[PDB]
């Protein structure tokens, strides 16, 4: 089975799971404010730095090196575009970093460090969620919040380097089938992607607990 398969029906059961966290079932309704949002996306900030930190260690390495798309999706810089506009100029010292955010880059450290094999699971959970459901989202996060349509303050969710989120969906599964795989590469990448999903649940769990306390 390719990879690409492998990783969406390893990985489906769990979406399910992920877009109904309360958290996300708030914002899909429209039930979001400057404050959950601000909190979520500093810990994205987080994520992303912790996880493109580790695709540059891993850049040429073979296990990766077919999903090196840095220019059409790291989200670092948009990420540091976000944090200025929603936390102001001292943003660096003013954003948060809970603890499953540390989790969640702990986890990317070690994968990046030591299973590199496995970073490609890490990709492939944000960024096709990304270019997915994040779409959706970023319509609803403009709406609820009202965000211009100019891009300030959601320029995590505008890739301005990729012309069709759908056709480079398909050429990104496309080239994860390109990677090297051997039956246990392909049980324990969609075996991290699972992981991937969870950490994020995680996050969002807590991210609602946080706002709710
Ligand atoms: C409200 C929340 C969400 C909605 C409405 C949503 C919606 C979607 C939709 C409609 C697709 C299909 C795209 C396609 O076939 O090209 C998709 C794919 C994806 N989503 Fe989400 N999503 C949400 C949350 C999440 C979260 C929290 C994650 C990860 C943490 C995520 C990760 C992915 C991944 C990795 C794919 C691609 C699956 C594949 O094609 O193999 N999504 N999502």
């Amino acid at each position: 089975q390719d990879l690409s398969e492998a990783l969406k029906e390893a990985t489906k059961e769990v979406h399910i799971r992920a877009e109904n966290s309360e958290f996300m079932r708030n914002f899909q309704k429209g039930q979001v404010s400057r404050e959950g949002f601000k909190l979520v996306m500093a810990s994205l900030y987080h994520i992303y730095t912790a996880l493109e930190e580790e695709i540059e260690r891993n850049k040429q390495n073979p296990v990766y090196a077919p999903l090196y798309f840095p220019e059409e999706l790291h989200r670092r810089a948009a990420l540091e575009q976000d944090m200025a506009f929603w936390y102001g100029p001292h943003w660096q010292e003013a954003i948060p970093y809970t603890p499953a955010t540390q989790h969640y880059v702990k986890r990317l450290h070690e994968v990046g460090g030591t299973h590199p094999e496995l970073l490609v699971a890490h990709a492939y959970t944000r960024y096709l969620g990304d270019l997915s459901g994040g779409q959706v989202l970023k319509k609803i996060a403009q709406k609820a919040m009202a965000l211009p349509s100019s891009g300030e303050g959601l320029a995590f969710f505008t890739f301005p380097s990729i012309d069709n989120p759908t056709k480079f969906k398909q050429l990104y599964r496309a080239r994860m089938n390109t990677l090297e795989m051997t039956p246990e590469v392909k049980h324990r990448v969609t075996e991290e992607a699972k992981t991937a999903f969870l950490l994020n649940i995680e996050l969002f769990e807590e991210l609602q607990a946080l706002l709710t306390e």
